[PDB]
């Protein structure tokens, strides 16, 4: 019973966890699609110039 | 005792990298701030316009 | 249970190092960003001239 | 068997998943020096200031 809890224990932790694990670095590439954008308006001020 | 040093070693060890992932989570955050301040003198640039 | 207790004090070891020593990377990434924010000083400078 | 299976999945797991936390991390503190020339491209506006 110790073993299969530690079993489910792990499974709580390694099983899903790491899966999960997009929350960061995966919706961290996000940064990417929302930092770029910057380059929108990087031509607007060529543009005056 | 080698299935409780296992279970020390995960304990220990898995438990680490929960433990330790604030490091990148707080240190990767904190580029939010610390780019953002780009904008302290985009204002500077507007007023210079 | 011996050879798998080993292992994961080892990883632990090379999953800590990484985790602590690539936030002071995104410590980096920081830093770097603090010098695009410090030119970005500049800009407004010699435009106010 | 299922045991020393079970010790040899998690060794051979954190050996890897979180040791590999050095992709994240590594492209992740990589973002550094790469943003970071938007600085060396800045002075060449200052230069056109």
């Amino acid at each position: 019973a110790a073993v299969s809890a530690l079993a489910i224990g792990t499974a709580g932790l390694l099983s899903q966890v790491p899966v999960v694990g997009e929350a960061m670095g995966g919706l961290g590439a996000i940064i990417d699609a929302l930092t770029m954008k910057i380059d929108e308006d990087a031509r607007p001020a060529v543009g005056s110039f």
